[PDB]
């Protein structure tokens, strides 16, 4: 599929996952999250076939978690934040 794989070794215009790393406080404005202090979550750009009216768009697909550290008080907890990771892209 349009996943890093396929798309990180041949980087070109076509619609394609593309890194992308985010930072929880500076981009998501986020402090509650201990560990990390960030992740990459990749996205999706690039050209799909062209039409008239109505043409596709480079979207995200498959997502995955991202295993998180965070503290409700002193207590520790680890917890998969669901569809943070762009997994791979299709055109829509």
């Amino acid at each position: 599929a349009l996943d890093a794989a396929y798309c990180f070794r041949n980087v070109q215009d076509n619609c394609c996952l593309r890194p992308l790393y985010i930072d929880f406080k500076r981009d998501l404005g986020w402090k509650w999250i201990h560990e990390p202090k960030g992740y990459n979550a990749n996205f999706c750009a690039g050209a799909c076939p062209y039409r008239a009216s109505k043409s596709p768009s480079c979207v995200s697909q498959d997502l995955e978690p991202l295993t998180i550290l965070y503290y409700i008080g002193n207590t520790p907890k680890i917890e998969q934040l669901s569809n943070m990771i762009v997994k791979s892209c299709k055109c829509s």
